């Protein structure tokens, strides 16, 4: 990596001759094999990125003209023009290099959110900025994917950047052709440039510099291969979805699958494999996926709707106004819901439960193990009078964890040890069941007697925990959710209504944005331990009048 | 008398065109004397007399859907099929809709008055007939211009495109001979018919056949008059917001106001005018609006985006991530907050406290009257370092209401009278100040003593509600917004949180979407008077002495 350890960064390319950069790409390429995991490193799209990225800092000035990455995913080159080349050994370890670009960590670095398609909202905004403060020259630079280029945002921002001839320019990274639009964005009004060969370093300059030069909003198209230069990149809850979704199917041609974008990774690609007229794939369109699936319910179908719990925010008032509003059958299942740690802040699964309490109507499950992900998917399909959801986490499922007894549709998990009372009720939500099992233990230990509960339907809270709690001294409900709106409130708030006045205590997620970090990492510094917690519920029952 | 003839659509079937013509002015004359000059939405429903005669001359709703995009038009639609002679209750309790509403008709498919879902509603619909196999169901999507401009128009365009299943796509485009698309929509990859005299019924029928036989999506852009016929057509709390803001910006250069397509209805048609290089319309793009204020505040400014409460929940994941995520000091000012009613259940603004609870890091005001809107105001212009929210209801503010004393941020607006026991917080949330005061009146009468407070700033929950709460038996929050994860949910959490396990009671609206009527009426059926909110309380206090 003898040139790449020279570059300190944008402007040591500047007088480099088309071999040394030729040489430089083939340098950051065995750079990125070496220092990036092959699977689920986003290795695939930063191989594509390399000639594009070198172009971008051959033409901008950054951060005089912000880059600015859609997603943002595919930054690792630009990371590595821009002085942290020395930090790869770190990537996504906890205080290490980030994922996604980040403000702390560059000048040159813009937006940390993952969330794809708002890269030109914010390119608009930045350039209406610069112009209020009466900075010269300043070209606002958006990389948006084909994929992120589905999105509505994206729209919106190119609607509004049309009207004005501030200098945006719309750099499209095209993988889609050799996932991307249906439609045409060559006549749209915007002056467009390519197709560009993404891979032929000094036509994407070409290409940037007449867009430079225009004056006003231009779209630059390139086309890159994904995993380009390197042949392999060109038992899991999400499994137990997969299989137990194409069960309840074989013997209902009524369900439909959606997914925005991302069928494998939500286990659907086997169900389209077996009823390849019910899978829909709309793009990274989780407002259509949410609306198009009202439609197909006022059509007499029960829709299921597979979105990441994070990016479901995306569609909150098409659940609310286009779903709930009609009380139609659409049942949501909200993978990677919880902590997931390494992908940082705007990944974790940990807003759903909060928002979906706001949904007149709405029920909502989450399962504790396979068998409660495969009961409670059945029960969610036999709904057929409004929105139904399931929440669980990502990666691999544990052992099941059987019930004592069932009680108004709650599972007793653990019940007090004879010679020890009815002191605390403790509401495990979801994939917390045994970090609860492990705190009744503990708290057996010092002899207080827990009641260790599944709701199974955490919304609305059911008779079975209101007749539970009376029986309790302390309620303390644990989720892998923010506290603010979560279960926790939503069960106080539940007693509260039907006058219990049993003390509730709420253990989840502080209502903050977290550093990556492996979720065991993210859990133990937020103290969202058996330990930390039976910790906790020790000093509360000490604590009593 | 033409129109008292028309039983539904097939009755104009064999009309010739001078009876075309003479039921067009029939049905003005019925619209310009039924409808309300204010609130009502003449103008858009004048503007497709014809558009909506020529729809039910081509199309066999309901085997055909025609789906409105927002619904606010199509009261020539509810005239064609069955219902002029309910014109008498338009908008009243129990009375016609001001939208399409299934109940009501087999010709009404969407409710939600939230602008651009029409053609996802339209893809998922035209994906259930063919899954069903329903032969020869043309869905049609009537799409504002304003509608168009949305997000979810690309994204559904970008589905729609993929297929041959017959969608038509009939933007019915007023903005022109300002408050359309920049982007041309004639080049997209899908047939273009048009533009069309939208008036011309017989023209506007030929285009409509045209796409009818086409066998694939069509777009028809038919240009219609906004008020066509109606010379003319061709509050109090905004009032004092519009001035409060124009005051602080006169000071500060670095205020900046964005409105998602209702600079006149949002007030900010006033700071434009004193400041037009300051004031953004985005069209209707919540979306947009929160990722260009990120924009704006990374490039130094404090932008100011005022969106009505119930549009807000569309910028949920926007506000989530680009504004919240990067710590950016952009201001939402939320108008229509709490019940509105006569537009029923879509526009109620009963959800953003439970929503913007979601957000780390936010600050949110409720003011209780003018004095606290321009007061909070200035507050949130000085919150540098995350987001901010006010939200205020619909209508004329009252008289100031004086507090008696400041303590930790919260305004005691009434104290137990000399030889009462502090028996009751009242924490009256924003517009339901006076209604707390006529309960502490009531209660006084009856030997209770009442604190009632304004918190000010809602959320966080601050020191001073914490503080007044240990020196009450009871508390009591009264919240115009939905009860779910609302105020009264959030100071119950925020007083568990410390350690302080005082009864809490949260009186506010179910969570439940609400039929059109008053907001009084709204108010009086769920409860909330302070005749029945003084019972209530009553009730409480007896059970704990
Ligand atoms: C709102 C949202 N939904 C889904 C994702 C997950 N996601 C990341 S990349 C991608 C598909 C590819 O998108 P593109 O923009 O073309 O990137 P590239 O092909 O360069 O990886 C998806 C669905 C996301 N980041 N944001
Ligand atoms: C998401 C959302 N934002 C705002 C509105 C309020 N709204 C109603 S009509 C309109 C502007 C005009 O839109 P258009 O679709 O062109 O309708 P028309 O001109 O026929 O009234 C707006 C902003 C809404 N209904 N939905
Ligand atoms: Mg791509
Ligand atoms: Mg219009």
């Amino acid at each position: 990596m003898g040139m790449l350890q020279q570059i300190r960064g944008p402007a040591d390319l500047q007088h480099l001759s088309q071999a040394q950069l030729r040489e430089l790409a083939a340098e950051i390429r065995e750079f990125l094999i070496h220092k990036v995991a092959a699977t689920g490193g986003h290795l695939g799209p930063n191989l594509g990125v390399v000639e594009l990225t070198l172009a971008l800092h051959r033409v901008f000035d950054s951060p005089h003209d912000p880059i600015i990455f859609d997603t943002g995913h595919q930054a690792y080159v630009h990371k590595m023009l821009t002085g942290r080349s020395q930090d790869f050994a770190t990537l996504r370890k906890k205080g290490g290099l980030s994922g996604y670009p980040s403000r702390a960590e560059s000048e040159h670095d813009w937006v940390e959110s993952s969330h794809a398609s708002a890269a030109l909202s914010y390119a608009d905004g930045l350039a209406k900025a610069f112009e209020l403060t009466g900075h010269r020259n300043r070209h606002v630079v958006a990389v948006v994917g084909d994929g992120a280029l589905t999105g509505g945002m994206c729209w919106e921002a190119l609607n509004n950047i049309a009207a004005s001839r501030r200098p945006v320019i719309i750099v499209v990274n095209d993988n889609g052709r050799s996932g991307g639009p249906q439609l045409l964005f060559t006549d749209l009004g915007l002056k467009y440039v390519g197709p560009v060969d993404g891979h032929d370093e000094r036509a994407v300059e070409v290409a940037l510099r007449s867009a430079r030069r225009f004056g006003a909003p231009v779209i630059v198209h390139v086309v890159t291969r994904k995993g380009m230069g390197y042949p392999p990149a060109e038992p899991g809850w999400t499994a137990t979805f997969s299989d137990a979704l194409i069960g309840y199917a074989q013997k209902r041609r009524d369900i439909v699958a959606i997914t925005a974008a991302m069928p494998g990774p939500t286990g659907l690609t086997a169900f389209g494999q077996r009823f390849p007229d019910r899978l829909f794939d709309v793009g990274i369109a989780e407002q259509h996926a949410m609306t198009s699936a009202a439609g197909l319910a006022m059509g007499g179908l029960h829709p299921v709707v597979a979105i990441y719990s994070t990016f479901l925010n995306r569609a909150f008032d098409q659940i609310m106004m286009d779903v709930a509003l009609h009380k139609l059958p659409v049942t949501m299942v909200l993978d990677r819901a919880g902590i997931t740690g390494s992908d940082g802040a705007s990944h974790n699964g940990m807003w759903d439960l909060s928002m979906l309490g706001i949904v007149p109507g709405i029920r909502v499950a989450a399962p504790r193990d396979a068998t409660r992900l495969r009961e409670e998917l059945g029960e969610a399909l036999d709904v057929d009078d409004g929105p139904t959801a399931l929440r669980f986490p990502k990666g691999d499922v544990g052992e099941d964890i059987s019930a004592l007894e069932r009680r108004g549709g709650v599972d007793v998990l653990a019940a007090p040890a004879d010679g020890l009372n009815h002191d605390v009720l403790l509401v495990a939500i979801g994939a917390f069941a045994p970090m609860a099992l492990a705190v009744a233990k503990r708290l057996h230990n010092q002899g207080i007697g827990v009641t260790v509960i599944d709701p199974r339907w955490v919304l609305p809270v059911s008779d079975g925990v209101r007749e539970l709690a009376v029986q309790h001294k302390l309620l303390v409900t644990l989720e892998d959710n923010g506290v603010n709106g979560g279960a926790g409130s939503a069960v106080s708030a539940a007693l509260r209504r039907a006058e219990i006045d049993v003390p509730c205590r709420d253990v989840g997620l502080p209502q903050e944005f977290y550093e990556h970090a492996s979720r065991s990492e993210v859990l133990a510094d937020l103290g969202l331990t058996d330990q930390d917690v039976a910790r906790r519920i020790t000093g509360w029952v000490a604590a009593l009048g």
